[PDB]
Formats: structure tokens, sequence, C-alpha cells
């Protein structure tokens, strides 16, 4: 019958922009005079499930020169994997939008990118070449990769992380922490272990430095102890437009559009800083304009200063156990149980719906309460609430 979903999906959309969308944690490695980093990637498998890829990373400077040593922060990447319809070689088209929350001078403007990788995965050797450009200023990368040794023995999505964090847009306010540009042009060495759960592991040594106009990324990859018809060598992973981002049912994309339109009250198909701010205000939270722009900048890939529904879907569809799709809907309870008594009342349920921009009769408040209320009491409890997933 009922979609309170739009109300919850509305609150949900606010907690995600606030909590913030960044998936790659960067700690400094004083000792090795560079950076360390750990992160998961959840590759979707055809016929159900996700193939976990545990990432371990250390980058150290090549150059003798000085180098910036950061406080703990996050990088957020959104990826968009494609095929070139004309291209008939094994290839991948990557588009990336990457942001964080002396060598800087080199990344102002549009630098072209060469990428070159040598793999040995259970003695299945292969090479990949990369052409394209990076605009660090807007955090955008374009790249086309080609397997120059025939058919790639591993799925392209598993090579994405291995195939240039010096293109991450570090906002001016944080320019102090951009280790990767600071390292250039001498460059940096980026070493990783990538552990594929219940399967083998990649071992990468890459060096990232300028050769003239172009930022070059050169990679030896060794792939050890892989199950030979497991998910990697056995090619069992959905290509997926995104790395690290999921699908949604017809029922979810509808409710999400409905929630989107509670922010986008003018119907221009765009949420502005003011549009977002009114809704937040409505639910007794008064963010600053500066926070509102930071919040939008998170999902504003095309740098037009507004969230369109596509940008909103991508945020709402972030992976599955980002932390837990539960922890998140438990975090919604707070907003709805305004008195804090441990229950969301018909009164409270009204107050919210009203605030967010739902017109409703008092016979419809009552319907939602009964629709949600397993225990008979005329109140939704935090379990009753998360139950109505
Ligand atoms: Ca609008
Ligand atoms: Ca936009
Ligand atoms: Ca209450
Ligand atoms: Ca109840």
């Amino acid at each position: 019958r009922r979609t309170l979903h739009k109300a919850i999906d509305t609150v949900r959309a606010i907690n995600k922009l606030r909590e913030g969308l960044g998936n790659v944690y960067i700690k400094a490695d004083k000792q090795k005079n560079g950076i360390k980093a750990n992160f998961k990637i959840r590759h979707n498998i055809e016929d159900g499930g996700v193939q976990l890829a545990y990432h371990y990373q250390q980058n150290t400077p090549i150059g003798d020169g000085p180098v910036l040593l950061p406080d703990n922060h996050y990088l957020s990447v959104q990826s968009k994997l494609s095929k070139d319809p004309n291209e008939k070689r094994d290839h991948m088209v990557l588009l990336e939008f990457v942001t964080a929350a002396k060598g800087e001078e080199l990344f102002t403007g549009v630098v072209p990118i060469l990428v070159e990788l040598d793999g040995d995965v259970n003695g299945h050797k292969f090479s990949v070449s990369g052409e394209g450009e990076g605009d660090a200023t807007y955090g955008k990368l374009t790249l086309k990769f080609i397997c120059t040794t025939g058919k790639l023995p591993v799925p392209w999505p598993t090579l994405v992380t291995t195939l240039v964090q010096c293109f991450s847009r570090y906002p001016d306010h944080m320019k102090q922490h951009d280790f990767f540009k600071s390292a250039m042009p001498e460059g940096y060495i980026q070493e990783r272990t990538i552990f594929f759960k219940d399967d083998g592991y990649y071992k990468t040594r890459a060096e990232v430095k300028f050769e003239g106009d172009t930022l070059v990324n050169r990679i030896e990859l060794k792939g050890i102890d892989f199950k030979e018809d497991g998910n990697i060598l056995g090619h069992k992973l959905e290509y997926d437009v995104t790395l690290m981002a999921d699908s949604l049912t017809e029922e979810q994309v509808s409710e999400y559009k409905e929630a989107f339109s509670l922010f986008d009250k003018d119907g221009d198909g765009q949420i502005t800083t003011k549009e977002l701010g009114t809704v937040m205000r409505s639910l007794d939270q008064n963010p600053s304009e500066s926070e509102l722009q930071d919040m939008i900048n998170e999902v504003d890939a095309d740098n037009n200063g507004t969230i369109d529904f596509p940008e909103f879907l991508t945020m709402m569809a972030r992976k599955m156990k980002d932390t837990d799709s539960e922890e998140e809907i438990r975090e919604a309870c707070k907003v709805f149980d305004r008195d804090n008594n441990g229950f969301i009342s018909a009164a409270e349920l009204r107050h919210v719906m009203t605030s967010i921009g739902e017109k409703l009769t008092d016979d419809e408040v009552d319907e939602m309460i009964r629709e949600a209320d397993q225990d008979g009491d005329g109140r939704i409890d935090y379990n009753e609430f998360v139950q109505l997933m």
C-alpha cells in the first residue's frame, strides 16, 4: 500500500551527503616519507553476490625533494566503465570523478595521461596501454585502456584501482594534504597488495612521474594463487557501469524520484544549495551555505553546482554494506522520534511529512501509523520502523 519510503528516502539522502561519500582512507607513513591506504571494493558477481577485493597501499616519493605529509583524510571516486562501440580489441573506457575531504602548479589545467601495465597472473602474462587526460581542478579523468596482448585474462573492473591519485581534486582549503602532486615531477612509487576473498591476490609496484607534458603511470602486476575457474580468471563478474555502486528495483527508483522532488520544489530537475537547505531547515538542522556547497560538491560530477536525479540515484545506490543499509535507516529514527521518547507518534509522523513538503489528511497519518504498527499501540517503534525496510 504505502510509501513513507519517500519521507525516509528524503531523510536518508540528507544523512548520506552529511556523513559524506568517500571510500578510500589515506593515513601518512612518516617513516617511508609518504602515505599508506586501506580500502575494500565489492565487485558484483553474475548469479548473485559480491567478490570482495581488500586493498593495501603504500606510496613513497621517488625524488630527493620536499613532499607534503597529510593528516588522515578520504578520497571519493565515482567510476563509469564503458565500451567504445568502434573498438574491437579487448578494451575498457574509464571516466572518473575524484575529490578529497610547488608541484600543485603542474595539475592546474589539463594534463594528458599514458598508462602501461605488465601482468603475470598464474603465469598468464598480458599488457594494457592507457591514453587520456586528467583535469585535477574539477577532479575528472578520461582514459581508454586496450589489452595489447589479446584477451585480458582478468576482468577489467579488477584492474581499475591498479591502472593516478595526483588527479584527485584537493579543495584549496585542504591543498596542504595533497601528497601526490607534491611528489611530482620526480614522481612517487605506488605499491599495493589486492586480496580477492576466497581467491588469489594481485601484487602491484607502479611508478607515477612526468615524462615531459604527460603524467605517466607504469605498473608491474603479479597475480598469485588464483582459482583457475574462480571469479577472476573464470570471468564471473558483471562489467557494471560503476565499480563500487549497485542497482535498484523499479519500486526504489520511483520512491527515490519522489524524495528527489521534495528537495527540487521548483521542478527544474535540479536540487540547488537553497533547495537542499530548506528541507534540512524543515527537519530542525540549520547547515551553513559553505556546508551545503561541500555537500553538493560530493555528488556534483558535471560541476554545474546542482544535484540532478542521476547524481542523486548514484549517491542513493552506493554500494550495500557501505557501513550497513540498517545502521543508516536506524540513523533515520532520530529525525522522526522528535520527542526522543523511543517511539515515533502519529503527531511526530505528521510534523515531519508536513516539514518535508507532503500535504496529507489526518486520515492518512493514521493509515501510515496502522500500516507500520506490528504491535498494536498506534505508535511506530525503532524496530517497527526499520522493519518497513
Ligand atoms: Ca530546482
Ligand atoms: Ca550536477
Ligand atoms: Ca516520540
Ligand atoms: Ca508499535
